Parts: C-alpha cells; sequence; structure tokens
C-alpha cells in the first residue's frame, strides 16, 4: 500500500499541489476558505477537501525571481510569518508581499518524513497547540523542532505529460542472458520419415518488462498510461506503455512489440528410429540506469523527476533440431 509518512513524494517546485497534514488527514486552506484571501489571512488544517477548488492549491516557488517560497495559486500570494519574523507561534498567513530570506519556507526530508520548515532555521510548521489530530480551523504556526506527527503531504493537483526519460548512458548497467528451451523428446518409431508438429510455449519465459523505480513515489498526476521510448539493449529505442498513480514507488511497463517469438511451431522430418528435440536459444537484456523524466504542465512549465530504469528484454532468438543420441 502507499504509506503517507514514509512514501510521500518531495514537491516539484511550479507544480500546483495540495497540502495535507498527514495524521488528522486535513488539508491547508486559507481560513475562510477563500480564492482571493485578505493580506494576513491565516493558513489553517481543515478537513474539508474538493479537487475542483483552486483555494486548495498551493505552489513551491524556487529561481532567481523568488529563492525557496510557497504561493497560494488562486491568489498568488506568498506565505509569511505574521508580523514578518519567523519565531515562536508566528501563524502562518498568507500576504501579497514578495517573499524574503526571512519568509522562506520549503518541504524537506527529515527521518523518512516530509515537513514544512523555513529554510536556514530549526523552526517548522506545527499546528497551533501540537495536536496530532487538531480541529477544523486550527491555524498553522512556526515553531523549534520538528515531530512525526506534524509531517504533510504534497498531493499533485494538476495532471502533466511525460514527454521523453533519458537514461544517464555512462551509470547504465547491462547484462547479456541466453535463455534456452528444449522441446520434450519426439521419437520416429516408424520404418518411413515422418514430418511430425513440434511446438513448445516460452510466455512466462520469455516476457519483455520494464519499470520506474523512486525511493518515495512518483508524486505526479500523469494520466491513465504514457508511452516513451527506452533503449531496452544497446542504444536501440523501444516503445514502452506506463501505467501507474503518483502514489507509486514502482510504475510497470508492457512493451508493445515483441522482438522473438513465445510460440514455436516446428515441421521436423524425422528419420525412422531416430530422436530429436527442438532448442530455442534466446537472449535477454537485463538493464538498469538512472534516467531523468521530463514533463509538461498545461501551463508550459518543463520540470524534471529522477528514477531508475530496469527492463528485461528479449532479442535474437535463434531455433535448431539436435539430435537425442
Ligand atoms: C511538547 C508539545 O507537544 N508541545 C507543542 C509544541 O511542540 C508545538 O507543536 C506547539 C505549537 O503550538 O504546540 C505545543 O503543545
Amino acid at each position: 500500500t502507499f504509506e503517507p509518512a514514509t512514501d510521500s513524494p518531495l514537491p516539484v517546485p511550479g507544480v500546483q499541489y495540495f497540502l495535507q497534514h498527514v495524521q488528522s488527514g486535513k488539508y491547508v486552506h486559507p481560513h475562510g476558505g477563500s480564492d482571493m484571501p485578505g493580506n494576513d489571512t491565516a493558513l489553517v488544517l481543515h478537513h474539508g477537501f474538493d479537487e475542483k477548488r483552486d483555494a486548495l492549491r498551493w505552489v513551491f516557488v524556487n529561481d532567481a525571481e523568488n529563492k525557496h517560497q510557497l504561493k497560494h495559486y488562486s491568489s498568488g500570494k506568498f506565505v509569511h510569518p505574521k508580523g514578518g519574523k519567523v519565531g515562536k507561534e508566528a501563524t502562518l498567513v498568507v500576504h501579497s508581499s514578495p517573499g524574503r530570506p526571512e519568509t522562506m519556507i520549503e518541504m524537506v526530508q527529515e527521518d523518512g518524513r516530509t515537513y514544512l520548515r523555513h529554510t536556514d532555521s530549526d523552526y517548522y510548521v506545527h499546528p497551533h497547540g501540537g495536536s496530532p489530530n487538531p480541529g477544523d480551523n486550527t491555524r498553522l504556526v512556526y515553531y523549534s523542532g520538528y515531530r512525526p506527527s506534524l509531517a504533510f503531504l504534497a498531493i499533485p493537483a494538476e495532471t502533466l505529460f511525460v514527454d521523453r526519460i533519458e537514461i544517464h548512458q555512462a551509470q547504465a548497467l547491462e547484462s547479456i542472458n541466453t535463455i534456452t528451451s528444449l522441446s520434450d523428446e519426439h521419437r520416429n518409431d516408424t520404418d518411413q520419415p515422418v514430418q511430425t508438429s513440434i511446438s513448445v510455449a516460452l510466455e512466462e519465459s520469455l516476457q519483455d518488462s520494464a519499470q520506474l523505480s523512486f525511493e518515495r513515489c512518483f508524486g505526479l498526476k500523469v494520466g491513465s498510461e504514457f508511452e516513451v521510448g527506452l533503449p531496452l539493449v544497446g542504444k536501440t529505442k523501444v516503445s514502452v506503455q506506463f501505467s501507474g498513480s503518483w502514489k507509486s514507488s514502482t510504475i510497470k511497463g508492457e512493451v508493445r512489440t515483441s522482438a522473438v517469438k513465445v510460440q514455436i511451431n516446428e515441421h521436423v522430418t524425422i528419420p525412422p528410429g531416430k530422436c530429436v528435440q527442438i532448442r530455442i536459444d534466446t537472449r535477454r537484456c537485463t538493464k538498469t540506469a538512472p534516467a531523468t523524466m521530463y514533463l509538461r504542465t498545461a501551463s508550459g512549465i518543463e520540470v524534471q523527476r529522477e528514477t531508475t530504469v530496469t527492463s528485461t528484454y528479449h532479442y535474437d532468438q535463434e531455433v535448431h533440431v539436435v539430435p537425442v543420441t
């Protein structure tokens, strides 16, 4: 299963998220839930959720213009300490004023969980009163230190398009192997040559597969199925069709074009008194590489996600009639 505390993805800057306090399940809203909250309106936790509500959406900003800020998607307001100083019980509020070093806020990983933290400080984001299950409309504050109960989950709140995945060629590992299948023995106990049907079923032996793996979870929404060209043996690209969920730590990939045969059917003239076998020799490329996924928002920002590509691919099949003596 997806374990929200141990699998929570780190948010990608410029992408829309919902913020969820893991322990309560409550979401981060401006107080009053407006899409146009006022200056010095508090961030609070509330059970309320509606995928379609833009006032629920937040965007992590980290660019030349703004370093380590959090933005309210519907209003464009940044998240500030109330009064302009991060300190004990300083309420998080939205405000139209641009961000500063003294307002920095980012999601960070500490001992396997994701937390909101004022950058370059020991201040993290707590629910006022520090309850593992705060009540609706509890305000979020800055406070020294962190503990599991404060963990947040950034849930992707828009669907991206996967443009391409680029293998890191220098750390790409390749293990080539020969899968050898022998049919049953067939013997010709007549006094004339018999042309005999010999079949072998190799569906489970020669199953092709591709996997994208992530330390926590993919953490992006990209649709039901997506297709990319992956180099499944040497540098030769093959079309792989992936389906998963943002919560997946492993996305399974299907190979469209099979390069070998999984049903072997040979017509073999067996001479009088002779025994034969079909020998199938199939090559398997077992591959692993770090890779960068390149994805696009509808708003047109290109974003990246590191992954590990793993694949089993079968090529260069040979069939031979071997004598059984
Ligand atoms: C020991 C303890 O839980 N203290 C918490 C403190 O850590 C912080 O979460 C604060 C925020 O208001 O609430 C307090 O109750």
